[PDB]
């Protein structure tokens, strides 16, 4: 379980960077728009 | 070890929840 715990972590941070990475775009396309 | 990993969890999708609703927010408002 601790791996398990481990690798749901790891796949936290990289959705919540994937997510940073969207609301930057975005907020590209909102100064443009 | 497992109550740290466990609260890790526990911020990281707080937070992944937070900026999932500010990415909606956004969406709305370019037309997405």
């Amino acid at each position: 379980r601790m791996k398990q715990l481990e690798d749901k972590v790891a796949e936290l941070l990289s959705k919540n960077y994937h997510l940073e990475n969207e609301v930057a775009r975005l907020k590209k396309l909102v100064g443009e728009r």
